[PDB]
């Protein structure tokens, strides 16, 4: 029916998929896609990691944008009843369009697949995937597909698909819609040329769940980040059981590791970083009757020495007055290879200032955003996203050394950080921008800092940032005296940089950049093997000769 | 009962097993057995590593009161041993004077003994090959039992092979005069005979347990892996391999974890691959007191070994000896603490020159020879590695040319293995000349006739020394710099080295030779601590 045009206010759970081919810009494309979804369909309440897979224009686009009909609510939530119901597949409101049963949908899907498996063989590459969950006002899959496709076309590089829409098992075989009919929907949601019309030659049909959901690995990989316990009526198993069977088959039947080709990504500023492929040095700038010029020159010194990131903090004279001048002075000389800037603050107003004057890229929040959850709001703009380091601790520096009793040290801390991540994600922080920090020395005995490093592998799936530099637990490892201990303590840290390099820790926050960079260069050199076969080829040549 | 004493000058090959249950004194004991073997039986021309398996004052006096052998000692270096070659390819030497038995009878007689035994606790094991002038295995067992007595539980010396012979003699009784007559043939005798008559009951060749005890196969595999006696189903290597795998399949044990290969730096046991020791460099190349306080400094900073050299107008000798004399004297003053009596570093001398090493060794100034020419410059130096009651350990390093030419001598058909096999044959030459295998350390010689990429490649492929005692020197060498992207370069070099310390720690390198002892010690403590669960 034409119920489609009713303002009768409802909320649906819509799982999307976003794709692109530009490697140099995948972030800029895909995050822009996100904003539009946030602006035109409802609220992003889950994302996956950004994955790489093998199977000036936009600046002015944001200035000239149409207002949405519905209003953008930036308020923090801690639960979403709709999402909760979606996941268990309990009853949400009935489907607008007609629903096809299990067996019909199953066969009509084989139709589209073999018809494409035929085309592809007669037709004789980088893929950047990213699932999303939307809490949507939009009334039905088709209405969404329309808006989705108008969104796509506004951006012309990008392919946005619906993967799920509530429990709905919808297959529609032949679809066409009028040119004014399209305008009517696009006006139900947007306050409104040679790009509108185009949609009619497309929009040939509508499959929910999307046809290739179970079939393309990259999809099942993203959905495993978000909704692994999900079991759609169509599907024989949960997202995770499906995902896990797919992987143990590509292994047993192809003798090939699928994760070697499809690579999890995280983002510090705007560029791609492959999870576990490099240990970035994050140089510490601790501002301490303060020559800002010294500080800004130390920033340059550290850049030269090898730092990919600068972590500034001051933690009477206020913190704001200790760091903003410096960042402004720095921002200037750079306009007279650019290092990513991290601010070590828990203070909302200081980050806001820094973020409004574009002086920083990452928030380093040692309270894991629990001092002031509102700070999470500052990591979003219309067209901007900032990344964040969440660190574990207990108490403050006066009391933390005594707050040391844990039911399960390793897993308590990991779960803690996992719940924070979920919280930020549930609030539209992109999963791939959230970095984990175990907080060495913060409410841990020395043995516990070590036990934490010993068990750092529990972070294999996640972007990891750690700070050991110059901490007391290093001294605990050892078997003019004050000068020795500071020589010993820096060298001890160098051992942890080595350990970190082998454990593939993504970022290490250090005082001594020169030193750490030397260590990491030698270790990288040793690992850079020109022929990965040579050891056994050369072994055999010697047995033969 | 007297063809055993026939005047016929003979040269046989014998394989011996040496065992003791004393851990604290394993080295001292087994090496004393080795001295007596060299003195009374012939020439040691092969040895295995020393192993720890799982199934003291009088020795010094003993050494001053030993009857002379009647047979010549000859320390000259040799390059080949024809008898040993024959033994290896199962060729026939002279015919046995003891009556042989055939394979069937041998095997049957062996099983009985092993059954009669299944019917009826740390071990230190070592095998030896002896080019022996002793006429026959029974005669040899007599001399061996005398040796065992001279040393007395603390030592068991068994014969494992003797030429190609297969022998099983039950119910032996040697009349007590017969023993004296045998011992007299080989020794200038000047009480304990009566013990030996009761104890020689039978004679088995091969030894019954040769092929049945893991630790024995373990030792023989180091020495004679390709050997196949008539009585054996396979070569020593195959038999060894099949024993290892039977244990993980039929029993799921993995026997390698119960049995540890050992090397020896000075006089104590080290377990191969269990610790990365720091060797602190002392280049005198100046003032004797400044150098000795630097030695003491390095001890405090964590060095287990000090490596002193005067090479890279005034003799090498004059640079190192006085420093070593002073250090030795000062160390004797600061022995008021007897907690600082067993905390003495092992002293290593970095020299290729015989005169310098000779003086050090005569004056008990050093423990280890660090020969950067792998004893090729003057192999006579190999004689100085053996005294009557002492063995010295040695580092063998690969290089080409000399300091001016080495940077040009850089072509290798197969870098990693060329160097590996080179070191392996140097070791074969030393072992052939009676140096215990477990006292020989391998060093790839980083930076000596290697381009920086070749130095790296050697470090990338360091796993090829997994079975061997490994000593490396990366410290402050040019190639570290080739890795980076004036005092800054100094600093970068030290820090780059500490990366290699890390790598060496994980690769379980046995000794690393460093200038920066304190820094290195700090890195290794931290990595060690992260490893303690
Ligand atoms: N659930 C769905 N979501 C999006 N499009 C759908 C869905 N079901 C059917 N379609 C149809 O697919 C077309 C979407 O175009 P799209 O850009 O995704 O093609 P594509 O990029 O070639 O897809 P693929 O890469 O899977 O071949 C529309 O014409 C629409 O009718
Ligand atoms: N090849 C051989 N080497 C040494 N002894 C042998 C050999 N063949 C037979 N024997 C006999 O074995 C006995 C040697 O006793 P030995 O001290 O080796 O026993 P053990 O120390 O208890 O060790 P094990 O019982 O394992 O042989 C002597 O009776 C000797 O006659
Ligand atoms: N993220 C982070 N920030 C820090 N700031 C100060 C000291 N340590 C740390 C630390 O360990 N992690
Ligand atoms: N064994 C050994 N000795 C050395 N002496 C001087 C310089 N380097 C070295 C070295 O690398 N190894
Ligand atoms: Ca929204
Ligand atoms: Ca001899
Ligand atoms: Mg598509
Ligand atoms: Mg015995």
């Amino acid at each position: 029916q034409e119920l489609i045009l009713s303002e009768e206010n409802k909320t649906n759970i819509a799982v999307l998929n976003l794709g692109t081919n530009d490697r140099r810009n995948a972030v800029l494309i895909l995050e822009t896609a996100l904003h539009l979804v946030e602006k035109y369909l409802g609220k992003i309440i889950n994302t996956s990691y950004l994955y790489e897979t093998v199977p000036n224009y936009i600046n002015e686009l944001m200035q000239n944008l149409e207002e949405s009909k519905y209003e953008e609510n930036k308020e923090l939530i801690d639960k979403c009843e709709e999402y909760e119901t979606f996941l268990k597949n309990g009853k949400v409101d009935n489907s607008i369009l007609k629903e096809v049963n299990v067996e019909n949908y199953l066969l009509e899907c084989n139709n589209i697949i073999v018809k494409n498996d035929e085309i592809m063989k007669n037709n004789l590459s980088y893929f950047y995937n990213l699932t999303v969950v939307v809490k949507t006002f939009v009334n039905d899959p088709l209405s969404m597909l329309v808006v989705i496709k108008y969104i796509e076309e506004l951006m012309k590089i990008i392919d946005i698909d619906i993967l799920f829409f509530n429990d709905f098992t919808i297959f529609m075989k032949n679809i066409k819609l009028e040119k004014n009919m399209i305008y009517k929907i696009l006006s139900k949601y947007i306050h409104l040329q040679e790009i509108i019309n185009n949609m009619v030659d497309n929009i040939e049909f509508l499959s929910i769940p999307h046809v290739y959901t179970t079939h393309r690995y990259s999809i099942l990989l993203c959905l495993n980040d978000m909704i692994p316990e999900y079991k759609h009526n169509v599907l024989n198993n949960t997202i995770r059981c499906l995902y896990n069977k797919y992987v143990s088959r590509m292994k047993e039947q192809y003798n090939i590791n699928i994760k070697e080709n499809n690579k999890r990504i995280y983002v510090l500023k705007d560029r791609i970083s492959y999870l576990k492929e490099k240990t970035n040095i994050v140089g510490i700038l601790n501002v301490n009757f303060v020559e800002p010029k010294r500080a800004v020159q130390r920033m340059f010194e550290m850049i030269n020495e090898g730092a990919s990131v600068i972590d500034i903090g001051g933690e009477k004279i206020s913190e704001r007055d200790l760091v903003v001048p410096v960042l402004q002075l720095f921002q200037k000389e750079w306009n007279d290879a650019k290092p990513i800037i991290s601010i070590d603050t828990i203070n909302y107003n200081v980050f806001k200032e820094c973020v409004d004057n574009d002086l920083v890229d990452i928030l380093n929040d040692i309270s894991a955003c629990t001092n002031n959850p509102e700070i999470i709001k500052l990591l979003k703009k219309k067209n901007k996203f900032y990344s964040v380091v969440l660190m574990h601790k207990r108490g403050n520096p006066h009391t933390m050394d005594e707050l040391t009793n844990y039911d399960n040290l390793v897993y308590d801390i990991k779960n803690y950080l996992e719940q924070r991540l979920n919280f930020l994600v549930l609030n539209g922080i992109p999963r791939y921008r959230i970095l984990f920090d175990i907080g060495l020395g913060f409410a841990k005995k020395h043995d516990q800092s070590i036990k934490l490093l010993q068990n750092i592998h529990v972070y294999d799936e996640y972007p990891l940032f750690i700070g050991y530099s110059r901490k007391r637990f290093i001294a605990h490892c050892m078997n003019d005296k004050d000068q020795l201990l500071y020589q010993k303590n820096i060298c001890g840290g160098l051992a942890i940089a080595s350990y970190s390099y082998y454990k593939k820790v993504d970022l290490i926050r250090v005082h001594d950049v020169l030193e750490t960079k030397s260590v990491l260069d030698v270790l990288t050199k040793i690992d850079q093997v020109k022929d990965p076969n040579s050891s056994s080829v050369d072994k055999l040549a010697a047995a033969l000769e």
